[PDB]
């Protein structure tokens, strides 16, 4: 079929790290979410499978276009749009890497904004463990086996939104 | 009948505890609401009765799926939705337990969010005693005795929202 | 006629008291609005008169049902709704008493909420003297003398909203 | 015509005064906007003229009804309504006076509200010089000279909203 | 065409400067770099001729920058003028370097609003893009881009935007 917005939930990343004083070459503490942000070659909660070669290409382009350019914002709740709204940004992805079929990453929670970043930080400090969701643009092929395969050309547009796990 | 959103009010929990420094392994104080969050085997304010077997099963699943996974958020006002919106979260349930036919629990008010958590905390520190409401999915059978009984399969989706009692 | 929402404006209470350290059973300061909150036996700005016996019963019920139970919240602006929305609460009434044909009261401004309470407090500390409005449910009888009389059964649902005085 | 909402823009007041510790009758600092709030007998940006007698009456009634009673709030942006919404208040007028054909005033910026007052104060401290607008109720007469004259009975309902000029 | 709203994105300005105490002393968070470009086909497939942009920038400096009115927002809205309740930056200066218009914008802090949102995003590491708003018309060239016609008016020099 034709290209559509593809929103996926990927579970709760296994590490939340608060208050580590990081060097800014001058120390800045931060609240970080770190762990699995996306997964290849598995049927996910939306009954979709991302082939490894396709997600490798999408992640590489997203790293080059957004992460390394310091634009890889994400929101609290995954809205039905492909772009992040910086007024609604709650996190920024600092790094992503592969470990087998899993995409790991590290995201910093935006604090001091009197908005979604502070809301996310306060939820986390009250004990919330967030889920993460990704947003992208692509198309699906049905398999007649109860799931869909993402077609070549998938584009990752937001690596992580923080979401309440279903 | 068919499955519907079931929102119930359960009154005002009997304890509000502010500022006790709790062990975080450091110390973090917190504002807590503790008391009756749900009741079985009584006709409630909505003329509904929750059989004990059905609510035991729903509470057990909610503890495993949301409380123990650190996902059991609640809001300020009970909205006509089955899901909690984390941008609107005001509390998180830390524990639930049975005492006879009553479900007790302990909920932490989310502070520092410049949102519903801080609104709830400020209302409470001004003297407000909140009521609590639960949200779930189920169906009802009529009894011809002025109340309805919740059918088997009831699912608890939000244990506590803070609400203004009528 | 049939029961309707009745909103009345009652003018500006004569006392604003900031920062008195009150005993807690240490000390908590507060910002208070104190003075006339309702009036019986006068044609008010809406050309309505509240008979003393009807307002006496409505005030007694409101004190027992809302003030003493710590539920007597009010908002900033009087909305076209019978009950207070706790997300929009700006004050809580701590006490009400009679003086002649006037209902006096003391209301605490909710502070620390980053919401309507802080907004009200900041307006006041910049010099605003708020007006107050009440909300209730009742019906009216016309008199052919240019005003209407509140009928038996009037129910007071919100004793005070802070409002901009006309 | 018939009575309508009249919103006017009057430019940028010439003085912004930050932090002067005033005797609270303790000390309270404040952020103030001071200068021309309305003008009589000039064709303004809306091609309207306010006669001096009509504006004198409206200003006196507004001083007596709102300023002296501590109700003379204004907002950030001028909304299409006659009355101020106190949830959206950004300033309060403390004093108004005449100087020739100009109405001067002093307005305090509301601070600590986590709302439009703090927004206005933050804009001002970043360097913004606000414009001001007035709101009132009245009617207009056409003159066939390219402007309209405000008719007798004009009522001033909001002395100052802070606006982008 | 007839006069329409023209919104352009111009990329990420190259310098973000936090905390320099400027003359009492007030620190500030500043965005500095390229705010507009002449004589290039931009991301919207539009080219601004230099003389037309020179006239628009001069008028904007005289009408808004020097009068302390040159506010901008976070996100570029479909409106010609800035809403001060949504202001996130103020332009303090603009200057030319070749075909590029440079500027200095101060981030509005303490507002518990878009200004604090922008500053907090930046302190978390965001490098914003910038967009300009103005009023003008376009001529098609049949070569895959449009040229801005004479009379273009610059109404908002900089909004902070998420770069595509």
């Amino acid at each position: 079929n034709e290209p559509q917005l593809l929103i996926e939930t990927w579970g709760q990343p296994g590490e939340i790290i608060d208050g580590v004083p990081m060097l800014e070459s001058g120390l800045k503490p931060g609240l970080y979410i770190e762990g699995i942000f996306l997964q290849a070659e598995v049927v996910n909660r939306n009954k979709r499978l991302y082939p490894k070669r396709i997600l490798e290409k999408a992640v590489k382009d997203y790293i080059n276009e957004q992460v390394l350019t310091k634009q890889a914002l994400g929101e609290l709740n995954a809205p039905p749009r492909a772009n992040v709204d910086p007024m609604q940004a709650a996190i920024i992805i600092e790094d992503m890497w592969w470990k087998g079929n899993d995409v790991y990453g590290r995201a910093r929670v935006i604090e001091g904004d009197h908005g979604p970043g502070d809301k996310l930080a306060a939820n986390i400090r009250a004990g919330w463990i967030p889920g993460v969701a990704s947003r992208g643009l692509g198309s699906l092929t049905d398999t007649n086996e109860g799931y869909r395969i993402v077609n070549e050309g998938f584009k990752l547009t937001v690596g992580v939104d923080a979401v309440w796990g279903p």
